[PDB]
Parts: C-alpha cells; structure tokens; sequence
C-alpha cells in the first residue's frame, strides 16, 4: 500500500515520578528524544534528544532515576523546558532545509512531487496530549503549532491487528520482534517505537493522523 | 482586611491512577467532593460528595485505592460523571435559593445588596484546568461554566507566605495545622483546603482569582 506521510518522528518522553505515598499531580519533561522515520527506506535519517532541566521538581527520586535510567548529573547538565522546544523547533528546521518536509492540518493524498509530508507518532495520547500540554499550559511557554496533531501508535496497532498488545514491548514481541532486559527508556523507546511503526509499514499499514486539537 | 467573597467552594477530586512507568491509562474522576466556606465566621455551611463510578477503567488499582482510601463498592455504589455533574449543580442550586449566592466577580452597583459572591478554591490548577477539563472534552460532557474560573490556593498560598509549599500537607504544617492519619483524600481533602484558606483568610490575604479559562 502507498504511505500518506513520507516521514514519520517519534517520541517518548521520560518525566519526573515518585513512589512514595505523596500526592503528586504535575509531571515535568527530564528528556525529549526524537526519531525522524524514512517511511519508504525504513531508515532512521535523523535524530534529536536533550535533556529537561526540572525546575518544580529539581531532585529525581530514586524510583524516576531507576525506571528512565536518567541520572541526576544529565538533568543538572540539561537546560530549562522553554529551551528545548526552541531547540527542537530549530532541528525541526534543520530536517525542512535538508528533506523538503512540511506539516499538513489535513492531509487526504500522498505527495507526487518534490514535497514530503510528515507526521508525529507516539505510543499514546500521553505525550502530546498531556504531558507537553498540561505543563506548556502550566508554564505558560509558547508551544509549537505542530505538535497539536499526532498517530497514536497503539490505536493504530489495535486495530490494524485487532488485538490489544501488552504494552510497547507486548506489541514488538507479537508481531516477531523479540527483544530481552530492561524496559528502554528515552531514545531508545523511541528507536524501538520506529522499528515498530516501520514493521507495521510493511505489513500493510496506512499511517493516519488519529488526534487533532 | 476585607474579603471579595463571601463563600469559598472548595474541591478536590479523586480520580483512578496507576504507578507502573510508561503505562499511560486514561483517568476517571471517582469522587467528587465539595465544601462550602463561610468567609466570615469560618465555618462550613454545606459540603457536597458524590462517588463517581468510571466506566473506561471501572475497577480501582491495588494502588489507586491505597492511595485514596476509596473501596471497589463505593465506586460500584456510585454514579456515572454524566449523572454526578447533574447532582452538582443541583447542590450549586440548593444552596444559592439558601445562601443568596450569585457567581460574580464584582458589583457594580453600590452596597444596596445583601448578595453573596462565590468562588471555587483548589490546591493546584489541577482539578478544574485538567482533570474535570480534559475527561469532559474527551467524553464530550458538557461542563458547567461557572468551573472555569477558580481560586488556586496553592499561587496563593506562594505569594502571601513567599515560601514554596511540599503539598497540602506541607502547606499546613509550616502554619501549625497537624492532621493524624493517612493522607486526606476527596471530601477530607477538601475540608482540610478549607481550613487552610480560612487560616490565610485570618491572617489578612484576600482570595482573588487566578485562573480563568472562558
Ligand atoms: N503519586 C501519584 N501518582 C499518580 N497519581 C496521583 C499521585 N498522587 C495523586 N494522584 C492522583 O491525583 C488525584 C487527586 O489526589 P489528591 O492530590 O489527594 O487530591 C488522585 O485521586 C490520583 O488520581
Ligand atoms: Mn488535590
């Protein structure tokens, strides 16, 4: 089948969490990983990762810098939220001046010329959805237009498949990608993400846009 | 100092959670508590506590119902969000026919009124800006307009004091207040945000709005 997006980025925030008892409510950003998927090569073409600088709060616990594998020395080294997106809005540049590519609010045929279009991809609504948008809201930083549209990977793989995965690494496993050890984190689950976006690809899957705001 | 309102509506919902990593799972409101402050002698005149039955994730996690202390048969007891907003503003109604309560930021005639004005207050942006927010455009809801603007106790807890609260319960420790016990969910919760406004409204600060969204 031929594909409606030529490229395809992926993300997967990792963010602060507690298990302790307390009663938290805001999430902040520690990393913002970015993989740009060729979805006609299945190649990745470039990549983006920085690390948040939590400002509300400064100290992650242990069981945060357990389950994203951040230590506390890469947040200290990493800049503010408000930074970051200025940085990746300038790599969101950087790929436009080398693949020619834009975002489409509504997007019905595939490009046939020299243009490529593109589309976010995230395991969930999560990311774009609520984390980015809570604390961009909370902040009250500017966030970039683009983001407000996204492929929720799950939904595409539930019904694509039609079965319910058991989570990003139940979906790899099911569909023959066999991988072992700890749950990866920050841009290695967005590397694994693609392979999965990719695999789907070959099987047949038509990416489509499932979220607007 | 004196007051812009006369009564305070204090909330804290509880919704269902889970602490897994990057399992993200959407989240349903399963109480909806409410408290109504009387800015002047203190008390609480009237409190208001649904339990709301989810119905994306119907059954509580081991740890949602650690941490909130709510059981599966209150939520099974309980009502739908739908029904449980409709409940709400029949208390909202209740207690204007009682209290002659108007939601209103200012009047502008001269003090020929014996009207009371009214307020919600939250510790955090969280309850109204996000959590009734999001879960009513996501099962397309309609939200009562007078939920779009709020008191955030917590900015205003910030300023007053100039110091940088860990929570609620820190909030009312560094003030005095020491509750015994787990750590108060839903209408508790709410009653003990009460007792914190009615502490900063003694020592002199006058409860403004913050945060508006219509
Ligand atoms: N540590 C936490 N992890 C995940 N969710 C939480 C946590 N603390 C509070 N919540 C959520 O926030 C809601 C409100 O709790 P409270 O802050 O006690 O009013 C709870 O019902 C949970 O859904
Ligand atoms: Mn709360």
């Amino acid at each position: 089948s031929k594909q409606l997006f030529d490229y395809l980025i992926v993300i997967d925030f990792e963010s602060t969490c507690w298990n302790d008892g307390k009663h938290h409510h805001s999430q902040e950003i520690i990393e913002f990983p970015a993989v740009l998927l060729n979805t006609s090569t299945g190649q990745i073409d470039s990549e983006f990762q920085a690390y948040v600088q939590p400002q509300e709060h400064p100290i992650l616990s242990e069981f945060c810098m357990e389950l994203t594998g951040i230590k506390q020395a890469q947040v200290d080294e990493g800049v503010p939220l408000k930074i970051c997106l200025s940085q990746f809005c300038k790599w969101i540049h950087k790929i436009q001046q080398q693949k020619n590519i834009i975002f489409a609010t509504g997007i019905s045929e595939p490009s046939a010329s020299e243009v490529k279009l593109c589309a976010f991809v995230t395991w969930s609504d999560w990311d774009l959805g609520v984390c980015l948008e809570y604390e961009c809201k909370r902040k009250q930083l500017l966030k970039p237009v683009f983001l407000n549209s996204w492929i929720d990977l799950r939904a595409t793989y539930k019904l694509f498949y039609r079965r319910k995965p058991k989570g990003l690494s139940g979906a790899l496993q099911e569909v023959g990608i066999e991988f072992s050890g700890r749950e990866a984190s920050g841009l290695d689950a967005s590397r694994n993400t693609a392979l999965l976006a990719w695999k789907m690809i070959r099987d047949g899957c038509v990416m489509k846009i499932t979220r607007s705001l």
